[PDB]
């Protein structure tokens, strides 16, 4: 199984109280980190500096396909609480304006700065056969600065299988309902999300764990569910996919054994509404 995650890398600039970081971040890297436990994955994104450990990190999970750039996409994160963060773009790589050629099983799409142009979802839906989206890096503005989100048509995601949104992003997605998707997942961080199966709507309850950040959680849950839904059933694929976040979260390595995955998956309540 062969896999194309699409979107920039990020410098994370990460501020916790009175404690400041570094590390790599961007849905493309998330996701890929999940679905790398279950494919061959190659990175479709740009940056111009990184870290060479940071190179080396993302070399030793995915191949990647980087458009070049002058600049990296850098982000501060801001978190007041656990779950809740300021994001602030302040540097921005190159637009993400073609695919390239290749036996891709899955393409996943998770920009985080308007970076993948809408119409690139258009052309992947006809290149290639399965495409997951997450909405995120399509309503955010690209300009710099605190992020302000802008609403968007939602036509043209028709025909994509997996679509991830949380709770406040899904309001800005306009001339849409579920079933244009196959499979609509509504995160709420550590609250209970939805889950919708051809507009068929479930509830989902995250098992609790104690985090300072939630950094790459909803990459996380959307890759990890696209691995899980092509070899499970869709509400196993979901539990499963909530286990995978949840140990992701304290330990960000993703390095567990997927067994440990299956045992905790069953702590996790789904419920057909
Ligand atoms: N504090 C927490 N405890 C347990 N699971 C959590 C969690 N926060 C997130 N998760 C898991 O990850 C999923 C996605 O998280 P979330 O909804 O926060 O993604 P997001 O894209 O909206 C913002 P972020 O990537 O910063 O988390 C949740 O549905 C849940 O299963
Ligand atoms: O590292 C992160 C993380 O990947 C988030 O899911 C994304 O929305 C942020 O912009 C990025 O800084
Ligand atoms: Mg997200």
């Amino acid at each position: 199984m062969k896999c194309l995650v699409v979107g920039h890398v990020v410098r994370d600039i990460v501020k916790k109280g009175n404690k400041v970081l570094e590390r790599l971040g961007g849905g493309a890297y998330y996701s890929a980190l999940a679905l790398s436990r279950f494919c061959d994955v190659e990175i479709l994104t740009s940056f111009s500096n990184l870290p060479e450990e940071w190179i080396k990190e993302l070399e030793s999970m995915a191949k990647l396909q980087v458009v070049p750039s002058e600049t990296t996409t850098t982000y501060e994160l801001t978190y007041l609480d656990g779950n809740r963060r300021r994001l602030k773009l302040l540097e921005r790589a190159s637009p993400i304006e073609e695919l390239p050629d290749g036996e891709y099983d899955v393409l996943l799409m998770n920009p985080v700065a308007r970076e993948v142009p809408p119409a690139l979802v258009t052309s992947a839906l006809k290149k290639f056969p399965f495409v997951a989206v997450d909405i995120q890096g399509f309503i955010r503005s690209s300009s710099p600065g605190e992020i302000q989100y802008q609403p968007i048509d939602g036509s043209f995601l028709k025909g994509v299988k997996i679509l991830h949104a949380d709770l406040g992003e899904y309001q800005y997605l306009q001339g849409f309902s579920p079933e244009f998707v196959d499979v609509l997942l509504l995160s709420n961080g550590p609250e209970p999300g939805k889950a919708f199966l051809h507009g068929r709507e479930y509830t989902f309850e995250p098992v609790h764990v104690g985090v300072d950040e939630s950094t790459g959680a909803g990459d996380v849950f959307l890759g990890a569910f696209t691995g899980f839904y092509s070899q499970c059933p869709f509400v196993q694929a979901l539990k499963r996919a909530a286990a995978f976040t949840a140990l992701f979260l304290k330990n960000r390595s993703v390095d567990f054994s997927m067994d440990d995955v299956n045992e905790l998956a069953m702590k996790v309540e789904v419920k057909r509404v």
